[PDB]
């Protein structure tokens, strides 16, 4: 891979200069990958400040990047998300654009990886409260990302990551068994088809990790859902949650609750539980 890097623009070049990183700072160790492939071709990676204070990253290589507007789209991406900062978002350490090799993406390392991984694998033991916990953090990661004005497209269990404090990170903004019935069939994103895939993830937290409507295929979803059909009540979901799942798979997207009005609900519902292996 090689990509001219003088045929991109002056001005977008400058606008992009306080996201850049390099090898004065960042170490990428290509010998060695993370992951099985979901979000890419990821390696470890060390990121140095100025006095040599080593922080542990994932480093991703957008490999099918070829051209100057690729690469163009690439800059701006990364310039709307290093704005970004709260505590349930991943964040941005920065990227690189090399006149050698595909552009790389620099964000913290995750030391439980996703979501999903970590509540199917049978050896964690969440309560009930751990689960609702994770969906509460989640909910708050996606109310800042709508008051920035930033549909998320992709929301899932599979794309939120947890750190070594257990704390949820929104990642992968930028699945039809996740997409709102509007989102199917007119092809339209939006924050509220966002409220309908955070009530598919709220689903598979209780589940811990189970397949959405296992006996349904993919093709038949849009017909199953306008005959007012909906994801069972799952096992250890108390009554008030599956209450508010049934609200994000409401028809109607204006008659879904926001995601500020999700957290309110969503917090007074952690608060009567009781019991918690995961603390954050
Ligand atoms: C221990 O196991 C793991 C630890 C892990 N630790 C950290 C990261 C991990 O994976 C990734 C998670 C998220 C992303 N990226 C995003 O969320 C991105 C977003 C939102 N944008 C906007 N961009 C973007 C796109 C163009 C330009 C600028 C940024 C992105 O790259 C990349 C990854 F590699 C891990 C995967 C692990 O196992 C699989």
């Amino acid at each position: 891979v090689h990509i001219d890097l003088s045929a991109l623009n002056p001005e977008l070049v400058q606008a992009v200069q306080h996201v850049v990183i390099g090898p004065s700072s960042l170490i990428v160790h290509f010998n060695e990958v993370i992951g099985r492939g979901h979000f890419g071709c990821v390696y470890h990676g060390t990121l140095l400040d100025n006095d040599g204070k080593k922080i542990h990253c994932a480093v991703k290589s957008l490999n099918r990047i070829t051209d100057i507007g690729e690469v163009s789209q690439f800059l701006t991406e990364g310039i709307i998300m290093k704005d970004f900062s709260h505590p349930n978002v991943l964040s941005l350490l920065g990227i690189c654009l090399r006149s050698e090799g595909s552009p790389l993406v620099v964000l913290p390392y995750m030391k439980h990886g996703d979501l999903r991984n970590f509540i199917r694998n049978e050896t964690h033991n969440p309560t009930v409260k751990d689960l609702i916990g994770f969906g509460l953090q989640v909910a708050k990661g996606m109310k800042y990302l709508a008051s920035k004005k930033f549909v998320h497209r992709d929301l899932a269990a599979r794309n939120c990551m947890l750190d070594e404090k257990f704390t949820v990170k929104v990642a992968d903004f930028g699945p039809v068994k996740w997409m709102a019935l509007e989102s199917l069939q007119t092809q339209k994103f939006t924050t509220k088809s966002d409220v309908w895939s955070f009530g598919v993830l709220l689903w598979e937290l209780m589940t811990r990790g189970a397949p959405p409507y296992p006996d349904v295929n993919t093709f038949d979803i849009t017909v199953y859902l306008l005959q007012g059909r909906r994801l069972l009540q799952p096992e250890y979901c108390p009554d008030p949650l599956y209450e508010v799942m049934l609200k994000c798979w409401h028809p109607k997207a204006e008659m879904r609750p926001s995601f500020s009005e999700l957290v309110s609900r969503i917090s007074a519902i952690f608060s009567t539980f009781i019991g918690e292996h995961y603390v954050h």
